[PDB]
């Protein structure tokens, strides 16, 4: 299968030879500010080959037809760049952001806190790295595991802030189900946290529980998820990328960041329309 | 949607009063012994209510239709097994096995061998503890966490062994993402590993690389999946719970074990129908 | 597969011994005054047994959740209908209403003008005729069929008014695509009708034209479709049923229409909500 | 959604400007003989543009990974035609042969026997005439109603033989339902019918009964379809065109003969493998 998502399918389909790659987004509503810069400049992040946007747009606006791209097995990971980029225009209109960056690359793993991971640095380092401290570390590891002609893994945070509530169709296609499974499809996955993770089975219930009784939640123990529908907080999202199976990439959890971004933006985007039916009067409203 | 799976749908119908809850499973090829005492057994593991098989099945076989089951928001839990222990009857047929238990309870984990937990110690176990050396300490943390009126996390271990090649669609329903999305979808899972984990990530390429050349793969850093898809190898599958949000449940993520394998199972029989027609040789023969 | 529907999944499982059938409606939005007597009512004109809603409601409106019933292979027409009566539910909210009745028994077929058969009579018939000068006719055909150790087809008309605009989704699930598929699906169905039906083939375009310019449509030639999306104008589609393969059923075309309201029932009530975010105002309006 | 089929996903996507058309089809099995030749064919049947294979096969075989095609809104319609071909290679696999022509061109509708049109006379024929004695009344009056600056219906005729059994997923995907969803989809279509179609609703049980007891079945008024699952006899798939909406198409339904053919061949090619794993046998023997 070469499509993804319930209501926002995304498909890409590959070209031997290895001309080009190109992905088909379905399901996108009419009427979006279509940024094809912002498409340009996230396919220019990945390994750093322009995106040529064949239909589903007409006068800088999407018409809500499907809005075919390619780009110059085949190497998904461009079409899966695509894609997000897409759909992160519509989670624009809506204020969600997403981004990511790396955090731990081999031996070296940031011991800072969750909402205290430096983005701003990350956009201008040239591995996306979020802890100033090790950002020499991180590049000495790989230029290392370059020469020693090996690779090395590598850990993503992908957060998410401006989220909405109620976001995610619960029982079998929960937020956290789409994301482990967006997340974990990605090459060289191998393990998915959300919010405390792995720690938060150490933990006792009088030290994870997040509570409100006020107005919005006090700790963000939960990552931003609970009961498989988004509570409005950030969402803490952790990805970690075992070592590539100079030349080749001696560290694909850096490449590896930026599709875990677009993968994280497709399924939000496809939930932001799966939910909007979820109210009769949402629904009364939709049609006036 | 209560409904789960691409070719084995399963789907769980609640009942306010919670009188009782059910199941439909749908896909299940016909002519399989069904095992309604395992089924009935498996049930008694969860929070350890009969089960009444209401049709799919006759004369002990499956007759290959819809097998809806009634057990007496709902507690979607009794269904996710009920459904589970029906799947595990058409692995049997091709003897992949599926088990899973407890082993870490709070600050207590265990720091053995991946293949060296105990799981006939597990079996016996009233909490299907892994390692017999802190099956004292995890009951007294739970207990502890019990009179306390509190809750504490687990670290579950689910292993499947006998299992074939190839089991897993590419691209977009890989193995690991459908178990990602399996698991992390079950109540209280902030977390899912696959073999080395986020441990991978720490590794170099060098360490992290399982190769063969001769008869069968050496190291199982994998968890059993290469590119999506198994490759014969056990699967090594991991799930944390996060501590329950004497009465209560202060640590569900016991219950959760037994929640764990039958999801793990459901995906499994679903990969072994759809991968049946991915070869022309293979539907030859199926068509005679 | 007993599941239909993209967004709003109709299910049905059955019970062997025939004690009851039961079915599931998952995609309904919350807050819809649930008139379990419309229900119980349209469940008696099928084969004129009580209905017993077990979930997805609560304080007379719908919950969000699934809505499970059970009336007492099984006779899937029982849980097509109840499942179809919920639908109507969603529907009536927009004014949407979808009647159908007999128009055609052996060989006698009303030869009277689409939008001239009685509805009003129909209601009030035994065997919802619409056309009074024949009813005299059909039950004569079907008791003569009947005595006689035979069946007879029939000929099923359902129009469906107050029809919104863009109910579909074009390309591969257009409206009328839904029909016909869950139409000829109808248990004897060997043909179906839009419009003008196979009287079109037989037409010049200056004939079938359906032209407006000003106000709304002049001509329903289209029969309330226009490349697979609604136009506004009523809905004509027509059901043949065959023959039955005093007891048995030797015209089950009568009950058989009261199904084919449940089935277009259930398709657009799911178009209704598929439809929703088709535009990024739409969606804008249905977060606030 | 551009998206078609359970298991045998069709895709079209578009390209404004409409330089050319593209389709994707996902869910071959590897291992097939890929007779480019045949797809350029039928390719040219329609409105009679050469297709480039992009990917799914390599060295004449398909590899069973999604094969992208692209030939020189869009005009759907040679996508649907690409794609078709493709899936009649694994038909050919299994001697299933899907052919169509035109029996009627406005007022002039041949009377013929259904086993009774020319199909070789059709091959032969500028617009696939299926009763050699109307074909020159069919081209006078697509002549005349070219002329005439206006346009005229169709009555296409689908025959498929060598049909197996079985195939067809009961209750909501069955053949007909398919079948129907496959061809009323199609442009300009108002009507559709499957074997003695609207006349079975005239016809008594004692008429319409298609019998055995012994060998094959004795009349096929059923189609090919009983119960929504293929009974091995011929397919009888009638699909009405309703008059285009020298230039312009004045009679549209000879080329949606060539589309009704590619649409009824994806269904055929889905339903079997979908019918793969029906059998614990057929697993069995699919795993070795």
């Amino acid at each position: 299968m070469n499509t993804f998502g319930t209501r926002l399918k995304f498909t890409s389909f590959g070209e031997s030879h290895g001309v080009a790659v190109g992905c088909i987004i379905d399901g996108m509503p009419a009427g979006v500010k279509f940024d094809e810069e912002f498409l340009q400049n996230e396919l220019d992040k990945r390994k750093g080959d322009k995106a040529q946007v064949l239909s589903g747009v007409f006068e800088g606006y999407t018409t809500g037809h499907p809005i075919a791209i390619v780009v110059f097995s085949a190497r998904e990971s461009v079409a899966r760049v695509a894609g997000g980029a897409v759909a992160a225009m519509l989670l624009r209109e809506f204020d969600i952001c997403v981004q990511s960056g790396v955090f731990g690359v081999g031996t070296f793993v940031s011991n800072l806190k969750e909402e205290e991971f430096d983005f701003e640095f990350a956009k201008k380092s040239e591995i996306f790295c979020l802890d100033p401290k090790l950002e020499s570390d991180f590049k000495n590891e790989i230029l290392n595991a370059r020469n020693s002609k090996d690779s090395v893994g590598a850990a993503v945070f992908t957060k998410v802030s401006g989220m909405l509530i109620g976001l995610g169709e619960v029982l079998y296609d929960k937020l956290d189900s789409k994301l482990a499974h967006a997340l974990m499809g990605i090459n060289a996955v191998k393990a998915v946290e959300i919010g405390e993770g792995i720690n938060a089975s150490k933990m006792r219930g009088s030290c994870n529980n997040d509570a409100l009784k006020d107005g919005k939640f006090l700790s963000n123990h939960s990552g931003g998820i609970l009961g498989g529908i988004s509570n409005g907080e950030n969402l803490i999202l952790k990805t970690y990328f075992k070592p590539t199976p100079g030349r080749h990439d001696p560290c694909v959890g850096v490449r590896g960041s930026v599709v875990a971004s677009a993968m994280v933006r497709l399924v939000l985007a496809d939930c932001l329309l799966l939910n909007a039916s979820a109210n009769l009067n949402n629904l009364k409203n939709a049609y006036g």
